[PDB]
């Protein structure tokens, strides 16, 4: 059914795709932990190595 | 697309929402991490730290 | 809001779902924890744990 997930609130994340070098962003945050973040950027939920992310509090 | 997150089954999780009191649920445990819950309240999926979220076994 | 969750790339995975021995899948890795793993089959996106799947690098 249809459904939200709510961001984790007071924080932004940029964050790279795989292998391509261009930062993407700001995303919201969703979930972190095991070493990788899970984002949300538009429509699009991704999941990112820890190193491959930029948290920001806002 | 759509899609459906299939809960935890034989658990139920009440929880505290931002600065709220007062104890929302029993609401579907989706994620039990070490140090937060994802939870979903009807169309509402959330992510509560452990200190305020309460696991119910039922 | 409606949204997609990117599966993680190259991963493949078979599942059982609690008590039926029957193997499901092949399903997409969405986030691999500690214990379980969670994978989208199509519409449904469930918690299973780690001793119940099986991860393949394809
Ligand atoms: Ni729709
Ligand atoms: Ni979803």
């Amino acid at each position: 059914g249809h459904h939200h997930h709510h961001h984790i609130q007071n924080f932004r994340v940029y964050y790279r795709d795989s292998r391509d070098p261009i930062w993407k962003g700001p995303a919201q945050l969703l979930w972190k932990g095991e070493g990788a973040v899970v984002i949300q950027d538009k429509s699009d939920i991704k999941v990112v190595p820890r190193r491959k992310a930029k948290i920001i509090r806002d």
